[PDB]
């Protein structure tokens, strides 16, 4: 409604550009989402999320601003979102999923770049996201190059923290990461005002762990066959958790769970149990980057995993608690290096993680989806199909980027592999 | 003559590739090196090196491998040559400039990566270098996300030692990076079976130390005007570093010095004084990379300085003599860590490197070269041309491989930067 430009008016957004954007989400959203038969009643809170996406969080964040909290922007599972959260700060993971603003971030960055990067850098410099610019800090991370390098250029126009992830798991970079944890949680007391104690960093660890304990659920569900429910309403879901409120989040996830729980009972499903079942793996496909999974399940399949972080390496892991602050930081430091990305070496733990999900939900083929110019995950996909090669595992290896250029020619080659598995 | 071939053979060479590799060398040499005119009379020992480039160095690395010491490859400035030299043992630095073996890298990498990076697998894993032939380790590092897993694969075919890099310079990193180079040097001592002592350390960093002042010689000579020697000459030089006898090598660097010596005193140089003086900067330019030299110069330019890893940021920094072992492992440390790498952020030391070469120099446009799909410089750039532009410093950002494709294109375009000025 109204008070929604009200507020992007005040936020400095550029309203001709973001009513840009948002125009062609609609229609999209209909044929993709709501046309779709078969879907879970529960996915109407998601969908009028998506429908309200500038609307009612972003007067939440707002509201809280004015409350004395901040609001911090994230680009990476690393970031220990429940130091934030103690504070009762908000958190907001704004990895970009849009074509729309990756012409903006070229006027920075280069074109051979992860469109991921590039479209974040777009929604910031151009003012066209209501998240970046009710946003007080960045909180960068040193993974892949495309990101380390382009805070540098973020830090001109929102203040970038830079948080050195190791490269390595040896004992060395654990203690340097913990040290970094340490770091970090002294910057997010000196600029909340609030100091860490042990009931505020018991209360943090435990919002997000039951966020991450909602979608493992959800995860775990997937197992079933027939599948009952398609792998792009989860993959909205995983998406959506980087934005929402994490208690009313975890809350509609579970709400989601039950109703599927009905659905494995009675044998019911979105898919004939000889639909192919496919496992993604690969990086993470941010909102609204829905194509590869729409490719995949419009042609039939049923995507019943992701092993990425918008998806599986997101919440598999949680929090251990602990007794005091000190022992907490370093168990949330320790929690986010069980994140097998492929920016470390070597990654073989990932291989494990793959090989697992393809046991565990009965998974008839592998897809491996990289964002163009990734590289951490392109090289690394050798390995990972030799491997699972090796065990006789069907693998198709697709790239792509935020355009629809390649639709047909991605649609072909995903029908190509259906067909022959 | 027919001994190297025999040496081919026992290095189970692929003779039939390496042949091809090499079959086009000797005419581009000519056109680009031998038929140019006022080149310095001490160029005969590097063009006798380059004519017998895998001739007599090889049979030495391969004789000092049968009196016992190891030859070690390495693709980056960081890794310590000191250390390795103090055993006995030798250093050689294999980064890839060709053309020709980046198909073959492409059997296992993405075509979407730096070209030194797939030059240098291509020639591994078909056996077309004697070089990678008869050596006994790789040390890797991480650095560019494509090298770092690249590494992985590589290990398959010869055993690749990974050093960790940190990417900040704060005090953690200074010593993270120290401890890295004393797990590195117990790595050197168990496989050379040679334990440093102060003796052997305090000479290997003598004999490192005199071939990086050499090097420093000359850069500093070609502040003059009239230029005294092609900046082609002297890529060349600083290519050939990275595989000849470091005492051999620093002797005859040092004979060029003296006949330039000559040429300056005379106001004698290779071009007219009126001709516009170039600093490139960016990536290194492995041999047989010439194409952006050759372009420059053949237009009228003359190339003064490299602002690269095969040029300035090879040989600036020495390292600071120490009294014991543990003092010259830290130091040599420090030396390394000098270097101002786009893998590091922030990298605001390199723009000082930059802005000072272009005072010291007398520079009147500054080329900003890096290769395709290398991320960490492509994405500085932006930062580094902005405050080269706000000083008015003429500037022209260039990319490109190592084909021969776009020689028109960027001739073109380099003919209009030097007419502009």
């Amino acid at each position: 409604g109204a008070d929604n430009r009200e507020l992007w008016k005040v936020l400095n957004v550029d309203l001709e550009k973001h009513d840009e954007f948002l125009a062609p989400v609609p229609a999209v959203y209909r044929e993709l989402f709501l046309n779709r038969p078969n879907r879970p009643r529960a996915m109407a809170y998601f969908d009028a999320v998506v429908g309200d996406i500038h609307g009612i969080r972003v007067h939440e964040l707002y509201n809280l601003k004015q409350e004395g909290k901040k609001v911090f922007a994230t680009f990476c599972v690393y970031v220990p979102e429940e130091i934030i959260n103690a504070t009762g700060s908000a958190c907001i993971g704004l990895c970009g999923g849009a074509q729309y603003t990756v012409p903006a971030g070229e006027t920075v960055l280069p074109r051979n770049l992860c469109p991921l990067i590039k479209s974040a850098m777009g929604f910031k410099i151009e003012r066209i996201c209501p998240y970046f610019q009710v946003a007080d800090y960045v909180v960068g991370e040193t993974t892949c190059d495309g990101k380390k390098k382009a805070w540098e250029i973020l830090n001109e126009y929102i203040p970038v923290y830079v948080m050195e992830l190791p490269q390595k798991k040896e004992e060395r970079d654990r203690k340097f990461w913990e040290e970094e944890i340490k770091d970090f949680a002294q910057f997010v007391e000196e600029k909340t005002g609030v100091k860490l104690n042990a009931e505020n960093l018991r209360a943090g660890i435990e919002k997000i762990n039951k966020k991450r304990k909602a979608l493992k659920r959800l995860s775990d569900l997937r197992k079933h066959n027939p599948a009952p429910i398609h792998g792009l309403d989860v993959l909205l879901i995983n998406q959506l958790a980087f934005f929402d409120d994490p208690e009313r989040f975890a809350t509609k996830v579970n709400e989601l769970c039950d109703e599927l729980e009905e659905r494995v009972a009675k044998g019911e499903g979105v898919v004939s149990k000889d639909a192919p079942r496919i496992l993604i793996t690969g990086t993470p496909q941010p909102i609204p980057h829905w194509k590869i999974h729409a490719l995949i399940e419009g042609a039939g399949g049923v995507v019943v995993g992701e092993e990425t972080c918008i998806g599986e390496r997101y919440f598999k892991d949680l929090v251990e608690p602990a007794a005091d602050v000190e022992g907490m930081l370093k168990n949330i430091a320790a929690r986010s290096l069980k994140v097998n990305c492929a920016c470390f070496t070597p990654n073989t733990g990932r291989l494990e993680d793959i090989l697992s999900m393809v046991q565990k939900l009965q998974v008839d083929g592998v897809i491996h989806y990289s964002l163009q110019f990734c590289q951490p995950y392109g090289v690394e996909s050798y390995l990972v199909g030799r491997e699972l090669e090796r065990r006789n595992i069907p693998f198709l290896k697709l790239e792509s980027d935020f355009s629809e250029e390649d639709q047909g020619q991605l649609k072909t080659r995903i029908e190509a592999f259906l067909e022959m598995i």
